[PDB]
RNA sequence: CAGCUUAACUGUGGGCGUGCGGGCGAUACGGGCAGACUAGAGUACUGCAGGGGAGACUGGAAUUCCUGGUGUAGCGGUGGAAUG
């Protein structure tokens, strides 16, 4: 396909590194995730392991002919700049970094603290 | 103080009997009765701040679920895993 120009949206968590590849009207056109490039258990919440997906995914939306896109990251940061310096890297250039994470209102009750 | 060899003991005479009742005096303090005051207290007037309470209606973010797109083979979880 022939998008010029869509969004990239990372999500880094505790455990995991997930980063999606969609046009701008929110259709993702190719992902990786960090379990996909072949890490298991913690291995995959490193940032290399995050750098690898995000790398991965630039390439297979630049076989879509993807050249720019702006990158909404979001979560807990493990992986976050790394996975920015990959994307820039891998041949794209990033438009705009907006990091939008879901911060309820004091709605809802999380779980007990661990110990 | 006196007597029995002294004492224990005994006797004699005051005190004690820490209270109660009757008469008489005092009126500072507490109290009773009759007053007076506004410094306590309460009311009034004018302002002021407040997640004080009850009722009704109503707003946005987020989690979950459902429906529909896109899209693949992992997601999630941990000290590390495995049930899922």
């Amino acid at each position: 396909k022939n998008v010029p120009h869509g969004a990239a949206h990372i999500k880094s968590t505790f455990n995991n590194t997930i980063v999606s590849i969609t046009d701008p009207q929110g259709n993702v056109i190719a992902w990786a995730s960090s379990g996909h490039v072949g890490f298991k258990g913690s291995r995959k919440s490193t940032p290399f392991a995050a750098q690898l997906a995000a790398e991965n995914a630039a390439r297979k939306a630049q076989e879509h002919g993807v050249k720019k896109v702006d990158v909404f990251v979001k979560g807990p940061g493990s992986g976050r700049e790394t996975a920015i310096r990959s994307l820039q890297a891998a041949g794209l250039e990033v438009g705009t970094i907006s990091d939008v994470t879901p911060q309820p209102h004091n709605g809802c009750r999380p779980p007990k603290r661990r110990r």
